[PDB]
């Protein structure tokens, strides 16, 4: 069984708890530490967008279509669908002669709140554009279209880019993806259950290039450093993703997951994290990767102080009163 | 440990896992049935919204103010701020002289995605009638109003609302409500944790009238017969509180709590239910909700059949693909 991660409190009293799972691994496969089950398959969702971006990356299609930093971070991210995030994922499907019409990831509303008050005030209905996956369809769409690939049905198991997809992330993690550890994702493409101590030192190798071949390496490096350069494009306003990256800009990785998934790395550090809440609630994912990262910066006493105050936050009542705080355990302490 | 009482499934495979604990009890305080730990304190938030409208119906307020079962259900509810619910909390306050502006509980944008697509298209912002907690709160301005208590503070724990609410809650579920089980609610006023085991109790005292002084009784029975015949006020479209009552008109109540607290009564064979999901999750708490009520209904094929489409549903993807379930496990038919 987890350990309890993360605790939410009301008046003087824990008001629910949370238990969880967390793997820290280095470039070599060396567990650094350890909470729960990290060897039973969890499903990634959308914490391995950046394994899936590389299609992009190494078919040349990011280059061949003039990719920066911001269209490799969207190709990453799980957005809130503001304008910039719509306009870019337009940018991206027009580069390579397509439009919306190409996505197959269906439409939906923001999950954050300010942008679905926006969306609503602005829109009849949201399109695929304002999908948080329609960045890394656009990818998808892209790295077809440059192998003159037709992406009709590229979300499906037997399209050759889900084929490819399948070989990449085995070769970055070491876990096998097949039917029995198969669902269909949120977005109607293919998500793989693995181990976190699998998912993890795939992060780790994607930061530091131990055991990739050199292209492989440098679009991984690529993708992880242009996801902390335009962090707001991994995820947007008012965002645990883009505020994490903004604490100790260029030295942090994080990707949230749907269903209380973290992945991240501090590549200066040659190490990959990944972890699940059992539960599936995003704010454990959020307290558990903050103090999981926090035991890496303990003799940097700003960089450690601004991550505890995710590892450690304020709850506040429609009057804006202090009523708890959702905090991670003395276990990621120990 | 709290067994685990509610899966959710992708592909072939539990995706997250909900632990909670249910307690079961008759008028007399006799355990029918129970999962977990019935004896810890747990918040009950707005689940017991019901023991908090008898001072409004005990004190003579809604007979003066004219209150019927729609008025009633409001004070007993977390709505989801359409406009029927702000009208009638809007009239309910205007029988006492008084409008929005002497609420305290504060505004906020519904928490259920198509009431709030509607609020964004029509509001600039919401106000403290939006509120899920404003039917509660006029109920509580209508008793101090009617007594020619002012209501300003009202949701201060030294209020004499507040000091008489500890009392009736004291009586109802033989818990002792103090400073030590008291935080903030949503709404400001004072939540006292108590045993689940406490909690269940009450309700199974207010379904009944057992151990209750004879206007209890007919106020308990009155506010729990309110809620079953206008089930829309107590929470609104698209709502598993509304959806419950309307499977056996009449025959069963429920009320929902933040962080995963469900009440519930079926009158008619005397007993109380409360339940906690441990983490705080919504789904799981509505789940174990469904599925403890149907042990009850073994004997009705079709009461069961709609019990059991809450206790384990479909979750489908923005394209509509059916990708996994929520289900609440075996424990629950042991
Ligand atoms: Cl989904
Ligand atoms: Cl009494
Ligand atoms: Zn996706
Ligand atoms: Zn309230």
């Amino acid at each position: 069984t987890n350990p309890v991660t993360v605790e939410v409190t009301r008046g003087l009293l824990v008001e629910s708890r949370h238990r969880g799972a967390v793997a820290v691994v280095d470039g070599d496969g060396k567990l650094f530490f350890s909470l729960g089950d990290i060897d039973t398959a969890v499903f990634p969702r959308s914490a391995c967008k950046a394994m899936q971006a590389l299609p992009l990356v190494e078919s040349g299609a990011a280059d061949a279509y003039g990719f920066g930093d911001k269209e490799l971070a969207l190709a990453c991210a799980s957005h809130n669908g503001e304008e910039e995030h719509v306009a870019l994922a337009a940018s991206m499907l027009s580069r390579a002669g397509r439009n919306v019409e190409a996505l197959e990831c269906g439409a939906h509303w923001s999950m954050n709140q300010k942008v679905l008050i926006q969306q609503a005030r602005s829109l009849d209905a949201p399109t695929a554009l304002h999908n948080n996956c329609s960045g890394k369809h656009a990818g998808f769409i892209c790295a077809c279209c440059h192998r003159d690939i037709d992406p009709k049905g590229y979300v499906g198991y037997e399209h050759p880019l889900q084929v490819e997809i399948r070989a990449v992330m085995e070769r970055l993690t070491g876990a096998v993806l097949g039917a029995e550890s198969c669902g269909t994702d949120g977005c109607s493409i293919p998500t793989y259950a693995m181990p976190l101590r699998n998912l993890a030192h795939g992060f780790a190798r994607m930061a530091t290039g131990t055991g990739l071949e050199p292209l492989r390496a440098k679009a991984s490096r690529r993708l992880i450093e242009a996801c902390m350069a335009e962090p707001f494009y991994v995820a947007g306003s008012g965002r645990a993703c883009t505020k994490l990256m903004q604490i100790a800009p260029g030295r942090i990785f994080v990707k949230t997951g749907a269903e209380g998934v973290f992945c991240a790395a501090i590549p200066e550090k040659g190490i990959g994290i990944s972890l699940k809440s059992e539960d599936g609630a995003t704010r454990a994912a959020e307290a558990m990767v903050a103090a999981t990262l926090a035991r890496f910066f303990e003799t940097e006493e700003t960089v450690h102080a601004a991550l505890m105050a995710f590892a450690a936050m304020p709850m506040r009542n429609w009057n804006g009163i202090h009523v708890g705080d959702i905090r991670a355990t003395s276990v990621f302490s120990a």
